[PDB]
């Protein structure tokens, strides 16, 4: 079992905070917001370090570029947006959704974008120009995330239409639907570091691992309060194998991936854990919550 | 103003 121990508590933001992801050099932590800015901080010691601002409306996620030093935001304005880290420039607004982007990430190239909106479809696109070189007509309700595997080639999306589909980037064609019975909403969705399974959050309070390619259902993780808020979760692979998720009881909750048992719980929020986020080289997680606490809390283990 | 993962459903 780990042994997470509350380090730092991120203040500042001034409305809830909607994601938090650690850069992919380790160096930064970059958080989203409902009071419509980015904040950068300090991966290791909290230390604020910059407010990022431009979008007109809160924005719901926040992604990093692979070598650290870009930024793409999903806003409530309709657009996404793309900024130096260094300088904090909006570099380029990504324009095309007709309704709330919700999530974005970039692949692991940093050549290409994915969106999901609020508009039922997935965009990506391009790094360098900001065009938008394909739109996914994805599913039939909000896009609740999107995420490239582990060589780009692969992009999974989830809806509250209760569907996790896969999609070939180059040729936009979709792969795989699946299905689980009743097709509860899915509220998060992400692959796995090694890109053969997926990570799937449904809005019954449960996530699964998913085997895409054969269908199955591998394991099952619960305990935890998830009926309401698309909430991230992670697979924690510098020290033990976990599963990391928020919770709306206010907690973040760690699994054993293999057992599925629970073996830590951490307290300290007081509100909706929305997102959470492990660091790539330290056994340090980031959580943040919503609006009536709005702040990020740093927490490290040994293991 | 608001964001919409924010928000519950």
């Amino acid at each position: 079992k780990p042994n997470y121990a509350l380090k730092f508590t991120l203040a500042g933001h001034t409305k809830a905070v909607s994601s938090v992801k650690f850069s992919p050099n380790g160096e930064w932590l970059a958080s989203s917001s409902a009071d419509k800015l980015i904040k950068i901080w300090g991966a290791y010691d909290g230390k604020f370090e910059k407010t990022i601002s431009g979008h007109k409306l809160g924005i719901s996620d926040v992604a990093w570029s692979s070598d650290s030093n870009l930024l793409v935001s999903a806003s409530d304005d309709k657009t996404l947006k793309i900024w130096d880290v260094s300088s904090g420039k909006c570099l380029k607004t990504l324009k095309g959704h007709s309704n709330y982007v919700f999530c974005c990430n970039f692949n692991p190239q940093s050549n290409l974008i994915v969106s999901g909106s609020f508009d039922e479809s997935v965009r990506i696109w391009d790094v360098k120009t900001g065009k938008c070189l394909k739109t996914l007509p994805a599913h039939s309700d909000p896009v609740s995330a999107v995420h490239f595997n582990r060589d780009g080639s692969l992009i999974v999306s989830s809806s509250y239409d209760g569907l996790c589909r896969i999609w070939d980037t180059a040729s936009g064609q979709c792969l795989k639907t699946l299905i689980d019975d009743d097709n509860p909403p899915v509220s998060f969705v992400k692959f796995s570091p090694n890109g053969k399974y997926i990570l799937a959050a449904t809005l019954d309070n449960t996530l699964k691992l998913w085997d895409y390619s054969k269908g199955k259902c591998l394991k099952t993780y619960t305990g935890h309060k998830n009926e309401k808020y698309c909430i991230f979760a992670n697979f924690s692979v510098t020290g033990g194998k976990w599963i990391v998720s928020g919770s709306e009881d206010n907690l973040v909750y760690i699994w054993n991936l293999q057992t599925k048992e629970i073996v830590q719980k951490l307290q300290g929020h007081t509100d909706v854990v929305i997102s959470t986020a492990c660091h790539p080289t330290e056994n340090i997680i980031a959580s943040a919550a919503l609006e009536n606490d709005k702040t990020i809390k740093l927490w490290k283990s040994d293991c």
